[PDB]
């Protein structure tokens, strides 16, 4: 049986462990954290993510989708909250088959852990990867106390997140051609209780947004009607705009409350523990990291966040990580050797990871922010009605299809260009020749 060592029992690592182990591979998975399935007396916060078709299909292939969806909250559309106006629901798709799912991160991780062990993988917790000796095929792990353990490896999979120790080790034997693009927004996680969400009539079957230009809040529902609220806000105020809001200006919980009362007045009354959450929850960091190289011969490979950290504005990081796990398991299972598998995996996934990284950055302005843009959307809907196999909105291609991200981006750009060009020099839909725009759709977009 072929052997593999996986670092990181997160989302991609556990899925790839199950897929390989059920194909008869001898799988050892090492995780720095303790086993979350071991119930303790600790009070762990109910953080969520959005599961879309790419992640759902990966779980479906693994035979875990039904179990994950049993605890997932349907999000039918985007609920935009702007003070003065009642909340407006913008459905994401054509019906309830085109929705996204709010899932508890910890619950998803537990189902994946159970799944990997059921398939025969061995999971070793409280062991963090410190270093790799590629020449000797040995690695060094340690617990929180720094007590070291050395292990031999045959194939190493780095599924160890955005601050990957496997990636750092690879960078000592190969030039990974890394480019780090820091993101100016930090994030803070806050909570809305089930009582508060019900009192203020907050729709449970929607993804909620409080746009505010340079900053915003997003809320995702939980099964118990609580919501996680995430504030995206600059770590520091820029030189050009010193007065502009930032985390640096919010010195304590009381400052955060005054900021919410002024900038998010319909949201602040729903945030009962705002002061405590602000002070006790650390401010998260966001970034985009692009690598030229994801592997070292047939010895080691990166996937998910270890390979391609991205900004979370499209809710596609986990979806991409699960899609990566399927691709990696498929290449490893069927290749002539590990070296061929790793090179083919990298060649297939790298253009798609770059496309989703770019689309995730672009989606911030879509959420956080026009007379011309409403005319564009109206025109885009007519085109989607007239040519349903040619004109598919970019959000739908990314979220509800398994079309390669690079193709979704390329088709999305043609669509965005067509709409922009068509509405330019026109104030309304009645002055636009619909058949001429449709001819450009049939000319530039092959049917899918
Ligand atoms: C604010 C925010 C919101 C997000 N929202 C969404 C969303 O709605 N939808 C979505 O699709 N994605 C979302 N994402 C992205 C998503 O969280 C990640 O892309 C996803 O978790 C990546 O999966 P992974 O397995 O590659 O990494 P991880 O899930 O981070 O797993 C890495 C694992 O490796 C372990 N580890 C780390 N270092 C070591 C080491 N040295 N040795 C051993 N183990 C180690 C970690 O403890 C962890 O268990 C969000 C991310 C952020 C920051
Ligand atoms: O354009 C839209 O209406 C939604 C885009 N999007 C998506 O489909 O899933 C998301 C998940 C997101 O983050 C959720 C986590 C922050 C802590 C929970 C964000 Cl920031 C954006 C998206
Ligand atoms: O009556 C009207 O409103 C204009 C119709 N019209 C036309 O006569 O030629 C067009 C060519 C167009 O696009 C060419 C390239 C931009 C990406 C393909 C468009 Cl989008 C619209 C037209
Ligand atoms: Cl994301």
């Amino acid at each position: 049986a072929r052997q593999v060592t996986i670092i990181g029992a997160g989302l991609a690592g556990t899925l790839v462990a199950r897929l390989l182990a059920r194909n008869g591979w001898q799988v050892n998975l090492f995780e720095r954290r303790p086993d979350p399935r071991i119930e303790t007396g600790a009070r762990g916060r109910s953080i969520n993510l959005a599961l879309a078709e790419r992640g759902a299909h990966a779980l479906r292939l693994a035979g875990l989708e039904r179990e994950v969806l049993a605890e997932a909250v349907m999000m039918r559309g985007r609920m935009v909250h702007v003070p003065g106006t009642p909340p407006n629901l913008q459905p994401y798709g054509r019906d309830d088959s085109e929705v996204i799912w709010s899932i508890n991160r910890d619950r998803l991780n537990r189902i994946l852990l159970d799944g990997a062990e059921a398939a025969g993988a061995s999971i070793h917790f409280n062991l963090g990867l410190d270093s790799v000796d590629f020449a000797r095929q040995r690695l060094t792990l340690s617990n929180v106390s720094g007590e070291r353990l050395e292990k031999r490896f045959h194939l190493l999979i780095g599924a160890d997140g955005c601050n990957s120790a496997v990636r750092q080790a690879m960078a000592s034997v190969v030039d990974l051609g890394e480019h780090l693009e820091t993101q100016p927004h930090g994030y803070k996680e806050l909570q809305i209780t089930p009582e508060a969400s019900a009192q203020f009539n907050l729709e449970p079957n929607a993804l909620h947004i409080w746009p505010h230009g340079d900053y915003m809040c997003i809320a995702l529902p939980n099964l118990d009607r609580s919501f996680t609220v995430t504030l995206f806000l600059h770590h520091q105020s820029p030189a050009a705009q010193p007065a502009s809001p930032s985390f640096a200006q919010l010195v304590d919980g009381h400052a955060a409350r005054r900021f919410f009362q002024r900038q998010f007045p319909d949201l602040s009354p729903m945030l009962d523990s705002l002061e405590q959450d602000f002070e006790h929850h650390p401010t998260g960091k966001l970034a985009t990291l692009r690598l030229t190289t994801w592997h070292v011969g047939g010895q080691a490979v990166l996937l998910g966040d270890a390979a391609h950290p991205m900004v979370p504005f499209h809710g596609q990081g986990m979806n991409c990580a699960l899609e990566d796990a399927v691709a990696l398991a498929e290449h490893l299972q069927s290749a002539a050797d590990n070296a061929s598998a790793l090179a083919a995996f990298t060649a297939q996934r790298q253009p798609d990871a770059l496309a989703i990284q770019a689309m995730a950055l672009e989606n911030y302005v879509e959420m956080s922010s026009s007379p011309t843009y409403l005319l564009e959307r109206e025109l885009g809907q007519i085109m989607a009605q007239r040519q349903p196999t040619r004109f598919i909105p970019r959000y739908s291609m990314v979220t509800f299809s398994r079309l390669p991200y690079a193709q979704a981006m390329a088709r999305g750009q043609i669509q965005e260009q067509l709409l922009k060009f068509a509405v330019a020099n026109h104030s309304d839909l009645t002055s636009i020749n619909l058949d001429a725009v449709e001819h450009e759709v049939t000319r530039c977009l092959p049917p899918l």
